[PDB]
C-alpha cells in the first residue's frame, strides 16, 4: 500500500506526540514545493507570450507566504533577503526556518536542474524573536532537506530517525515515498567540483583530485560530474555516491556557499544518510554562525571519500 | 500573436511547397515528444506504487509507433535496437530517421537531465529501403534537433533556415516559439569534459585543458561544467556559449558518441547556430558513416573556442 | 491568505482535540478523490489508444484501498459492492465509511457531471465490527460530503460547524477554501425532477409541480433543471437554491436512491446549510436502516421550497 | 496506430488539395479550446486565493486573438460582441467564422457542464468584407462544431464527409479520435425541454410532451433530462438518442438560441449525424439570416422523434 507525504508527516508527529504545530509546517512546506515546481516547468508560460486575453522572486514570495500562513513560524531567513523575517505575533509559531527558494538561479536560462534548500530549527531563547534565533548550530536541526527539480520533482526530508526521498505525481499533486531510510555508499566513484578554479586550490584538493585521475594502485580513475547546481550534484551524491566538493579559493576565501541555507541543510542530510560533511577542518554542522549570510567551505559525500581527503589535508598540517 | 510549434511547422511546408508528408511527420515528432516529457516527470507513479491495488523501452516504443504512424518514413534507427527498423511498405513515406530517445539513461535514478535526439534524411536512391538508407553523411540532412527534458522541457528544431526553441507549456501541451534563428557566442567562457579520463588524453586536449584553467596571456581560466547528459551539456553550450568535448581514450579510440543519432544531429545544430563542431581532424558532417552504430570523437561549440583547440592539434600535427 | 483542504482539515482536528485518526481518514478521502479526478478527466487516455509501447471500477479501487491504507477505518459501505467490508484488524480505526464512489456512471458516455458520495460514522457498539456498524441513522454521521466532477472538481465538505466548499486547483494537487459556512436561499426558483414519470407521481407531487408552472398568483413560473446526476442536481440546489426530488413510482415503490451512501449525506449536508431533507412523511435522516443497500424518497433544498410541498403532502393525508 | 486531431486534419486538408489555410485555422481552433479547458477547469486559481501574496470574457479574448494570429480569417462573429470583429488586412484571410466563446456561462458558478461552438464559412464575393459575409444560411457551412467542457473534455467536428469525436488528453494536451462518422440513433427515449415554460407553450409542443408521459399505444414514457446547457444537451442527443428543443415563449416569440452561432453550429452536427434539426416550420440550416444576433426557435435530434413532433405540428397547421 502506498505513502503519501502528507500521510507520513501525519504519522511521525503522532508517534511524537506533537501538538501538530510542525506538522502544519510540513504541510505548508509541500505545498510551496509543489506550487515552484509547476512555476518552473513553466505552466501557463503561453499567457506571457501573448494567448491574449521573477522566478526567484515569485518563489521567495511563495515560501514566505505559505510558511506565515502555517501559523508555526516566528522567524525566516531567505538568501533572497538582507534581514531575517520576523513574522507578526497573530502569525506566530516556535520554529525558525532557514532556506534557500531557488538555487541554481544562474542556470535557469539554460534548463538545468534547479532545487529549493530548508533547515528547521526550533526557537530556543524566549526572548522577542529575532534574528540571533537563526544563529544556530547545524547539529541544532530539527529537519532539513530539499526539492530537486529535475527530470522529474523530488523531495528529500531528513530528520533524527532518517532520510526519506518522495516522488512528486504531478498528475495528482501527491509525493509518494519511494525510497526508505536512504544510506550512502561507503564508497564511490565519481568526484564533482569545479576544476575552472585549479589555479586557486589549497594543495590538499590538488593532491587529491590528482589521485582520483591517476590513482597510485592502477585502478580505475573516478568519473566526474559538475552540473553547476549544488542540489543536483549533493542529490547525485547521495543517490549514487561519491563526493562532492565546494572549497576555498581566492574568490571566496571562505568558500561560496552560504552555512544556514544551503550548507547546514545539506551536511544534516548526508550524516543522517550515514556520510560525512567537512569544512576541511572540521565537521559543517558544529560551526556556530555569526552572521545570518555567513559563507562556509564545504566536502561532503561517502565516509570513506571524504575521510581520504580528511588525511591528506591533516598531513599538510 | 503567439506561435506554436504546429503553427511554424505549418506556414514552413506552405513557403516550401511541400506535399505535407515532412509536416505529418514533424508534428508526429512533437507529439512522440510531449508523450516521453509527461512519462519522465512521473505522472501516474502512484499507480506502480500501488495507489489502487522501462522508461528507455517505453521512449523507443513511443517514437517508433508514433513516426510509423506519421506514413512518411521508410527506414527507422534508434540507439536500442540492433537492427535498422523497416517500415511496412503500407505507411512508407521517404523519409530517414535516426534517433536516440532517451540519452542519459544512465542518469535517470539521478534525476539528472536527460532528452531525445534525432536527425532526419530523405531517402537518396529508388530501390527497396534498407540500413544502407541512414548511411548518409550529416551535412545531407534535412533537419535535426533534440527535446531536453530539463527543468523545463525544450525542442530545439534545426532546419536549412535557421535554428529555433520551442518551450514545452505542459498547461495546455503546446510548444511556443521563444527563440528565434538563435546564434551562439563566437567565445564562451566555460569548457565541458569528463575530466575523469586525464590519464587517457591525447596531447593536444590536455595542452587545452591546462590552457582553461591557467592562461598563458593572464586573463580568466574558464568555468567548467559537465552534466553527464550531451543533451544538456550541449544545449548548455548553444545558449551560453563555450565548448563541450567528448575525444578519443580507451573509451574506444573512436569516441564513445554515436555518430548517426548523437554526434550529427549536434553538429547539425551547432552549424546551424553558426558554431563548429569536429572531431578534431574533419568536421563531423562531412564523414561517410560505415555502419549506423558507428561512433565518432566530437568537439563542438563557439567558433573561436573550436578553431583555438583545432590550432592545438595542428601544433602536435 | 490562502486556506488549503489540508490546512483546514488539520486546524479543525486541533481545535477538536482528536488523537489524528480522522484527520488521517479525511486525508486519505482528499487524496483519493484527486486521483479519481485525474481518470475521470481523462488523463492517459491516449494509452488505451495505442500510442504503443472500468471507471466506476478503478474509483471503487481507488477508494477502498486509500480508505484501508489510512488505519482508521474499521466497516467500509460502497454502492458498488453488496456486503460491508470489514478492514483486517491490523489497519482497523474507529470510522465506518458510507460511499458511491462514482455516482451518475450512466451519464458517463456523454461526459455529464459526475460525483463521489460519502458519509462518516464512528463505530459506537464495539462488538467485532460488522454490517450492523453501518446501520446507523444519519443523524448520527460525524462527517458527510461528496466531490462534483463537473466544470472544475469540487469538494464540498460538510460536519457539525458548516458546510464548506473546496474547489480544486489541479495545477498544485490542492483544494482551496472557496466558499465558507455555506447556508442555503430560504427560497428558490428552479425544481429539479424527472417528469419522466409523471404518470406514476403521488398527488401532493402532481399538485406541487404544476403550482410551479401556473402559479395563482400570476408570479414567474419555477425554471427547470434535471441532469440526471444527483450530485449535480443537488450541488446547484445548494449553490443557487430551490428543490430537488426522486420521490417514490412505481418502478422504485420505495425511492430509487439509496440511504447510506446517497440519500443521509445529501441530507445532512442539506440541513447543515440549513436547508430541509424530507421523504414527505419524515426526515431522512432520523431513518433507522435495516439493509445496508436499503432506498428512500428524497426532497431536499431550500426551506420554503420543502415545507410547501410538505403541507400539500399533508394536506393529502 | 492512435489518430490525433492534427494529423487528421492535415490528412483531410492534403486529401482536399487545400492551400492549409482551413488547416491552419482548424488548428488555432484546436489550440484556443486546449487554452479553454484549462481555465474552466481552474488551473491556478490558487493564485487568485493569494498563494504567492472574467471567464466569458478571457475566452472571448482567447478565440478572438488566436483566430487572428492564424491568418485564416476575415470576419469574426462573437455571442459577446455586439458588432462584428472585421480583421486587419495583414492577417485577412478567407474564412469568416462565428461562435459562442463559453455558452452556458450563468451555469459556471454551479459547475455544470459548458462548451464552445463555432460554424465556418468561405467569404463568398470579392468586396470589403463586413457583417454581410456572415449572413449566410446555415446550409453554406465549410465547418461546425463544438467543444463540451463536463466531465471529460470533447471536440466533435463537423464537415461534409461527416462526424468526427476527439477525446482531450489532457496529460499530453492532444485530441485523441474516439468516435468515427458519428451516426445518431433513428429513435430515443429522452427529451428535453425546460417545461418551467409550460404556460408559455404551442399547443403543438404541449401535445407532444404530454404523448412522451403518457403514451397513447400504452409503450413506455421518455425520460426527462434538461442540463440547462445547450452544448451539454445537445451531445447527450448526439449520443444516445433523443429529442432538444427550446421552442418560441414569451421568451422572444422568436426563441432564444442564437442562429448563426448556436443554432446553426448544431443543426450542421445534427444533419451530418442524420438527425433533423427544425424551427416547426422550416430547417435551421435554409434560414436567411438578416441580424448577426438574430434568434431562432430549434428542436434537434432522432429523426423519428422530430418528425414526429412535426406531424403534430402540421396537426395544428
Ligand atoms: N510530523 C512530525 N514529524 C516528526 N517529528 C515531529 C512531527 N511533529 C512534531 N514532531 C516532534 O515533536 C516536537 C514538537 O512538535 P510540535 O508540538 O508540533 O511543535 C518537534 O519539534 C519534533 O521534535
Ligand atoms: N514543414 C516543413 N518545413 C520546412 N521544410 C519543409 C516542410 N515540409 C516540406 N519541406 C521541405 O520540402 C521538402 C519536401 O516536403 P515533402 O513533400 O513534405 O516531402 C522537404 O524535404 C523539405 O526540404
Ligand atoms: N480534522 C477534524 N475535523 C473535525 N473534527 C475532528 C477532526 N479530528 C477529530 N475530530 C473530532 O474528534 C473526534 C475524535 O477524533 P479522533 O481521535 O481523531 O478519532 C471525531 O470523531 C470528531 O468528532
Ligand atoms: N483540413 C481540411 N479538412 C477538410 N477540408 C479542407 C481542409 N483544408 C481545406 N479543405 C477544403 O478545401 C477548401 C479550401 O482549403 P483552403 O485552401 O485551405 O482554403 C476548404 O474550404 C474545404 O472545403
Ligand atoms: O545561483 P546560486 O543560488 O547562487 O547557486 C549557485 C551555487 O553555485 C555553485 C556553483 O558555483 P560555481 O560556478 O562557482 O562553480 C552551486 O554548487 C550553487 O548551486
Ligand atoms: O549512452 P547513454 O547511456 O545514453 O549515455 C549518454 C552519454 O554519456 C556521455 C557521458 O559519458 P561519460 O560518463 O563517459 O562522461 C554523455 O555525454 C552522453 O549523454
Ligand atoms: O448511475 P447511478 O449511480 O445509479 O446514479 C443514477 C442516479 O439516478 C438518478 C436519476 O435517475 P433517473 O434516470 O430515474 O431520473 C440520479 O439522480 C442518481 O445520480
Ligand atoms: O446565453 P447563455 O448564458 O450562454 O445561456 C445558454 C443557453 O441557455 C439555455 C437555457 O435557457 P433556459 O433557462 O431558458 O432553459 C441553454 O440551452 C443555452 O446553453
Ligand atoms: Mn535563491
Ligand atoms: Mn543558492
Ligand atoms: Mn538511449
Ligand atoms: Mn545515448
Ligand atoms: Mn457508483
Ligand atoms: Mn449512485
Ligand atoms: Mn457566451
Ligand atoms: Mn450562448
Amino acid at each position: 500500500n502506498i505513502v503519501t507525504l502528507t500521510r507520513f508527516v501525519m504519522e511521525q508527529g503522532r508517534k511524537a506526540r506533537g501538538t501538530g504545530e510542525m506538522t502544519q509546517l510540513l504541510n505548508s512546506l509541500c505545498t510551496a514545493v509543489k506550487a515552484i515546481s509547476t512555476a518552473v516547468r513553466k505552466a501557463g508560460i503561453a499567457h506571457l507570450y501573448g494567448i491574449a486575453g521573477k522566478l526567484d522572486v515569485l518563489s521567495n514570495d511563495l515560501v514566505i507566504n505559505v510558511l506565515k500562513s502555517s501559523f508555526a513560524t516566528c522567524v525566516l531567513v531567505t538568501e533572497e533577503d538582507k534581514n531575517a523575517i520576523i513574522v507578526e505575533p497573530e502569525k506566530r509559531g516556535k520554529y525558525v526556518v532557514c532556506f534557500d527558494p531557488l538555487d541554481g538561479s544562474s542556470n535557469i536560462d539554460c534548463l538545468v536542474s534547479i532545487g529549493t534548500i530548508f533547515g528547521i530549527y526550533r526557537k530556543n531563547s524566549t526572548d522577542e524573536p529575532s534574528e540571533k534565533d537563526a544563529l544556530q548550530p547545524g547539529r541544532n536541526l530539527v529537519a532539513a532537506g530539499y526539492a530537486l527539480y529535475g527530470s522529474a520533482t523530488m523531495l528529500v526530508l531528513a530528520m533524527v530517525n532518517g532520510v526519506n526521498c518522495f516522488m512528486l505525481d504531478p498528475a495528482i499533486g501527491e509525493f509518494i515515498l519511494v525510497d526508505r531510510n536512504v544510506k550512502i555508499k561507503k564508497k564511490g566513484s565519481i568526484y564533482s567540483i569545479n576544476e575552472g578554479y585549479a589555479k586557486e586550490f589549497d594543495p590538499a584538493i590538488t593532491e587529491y583530485i590528482q589521485r582520483k585521475k591517476f590513482p597510485p594502485d592502477n585502478s580505475a580513475p573516478y568519473g566526474a560530474r559538475y552540473v553547476g547546481s549544488m542540489v543536483a550534484d549533493v542529490h547525485r551524491t547521495l543517490v549514487y555516491g561519491g563526493i562532492f566538493m565546494y572549497p576555498a579559493n581566492k574568490k571566496s576565501p571562505k568558500g561560496k556557499l552560504r552555512l544556514l541555507y544551503e550548507c547546514n541543510p545539506m551536511a544534516y542530510v548526508m550524516e543522517k544518510a550515514g556520510g560525512l560533511a567537512t569544512t576541511g577542518k572540521e565537521a559543517v554542522l558544529d560551526i556556530v554562525p555569526t552572521d545570518i549570510h555567513q559563507r562556509a567551505p564545504i566536502i561532503l559525500g561517502s565516509p570513506e571519500d571524504v575521510t581520504e581527503l580528511l588525511e591528506i589535508y591533516q598531513k599538510h598540517a
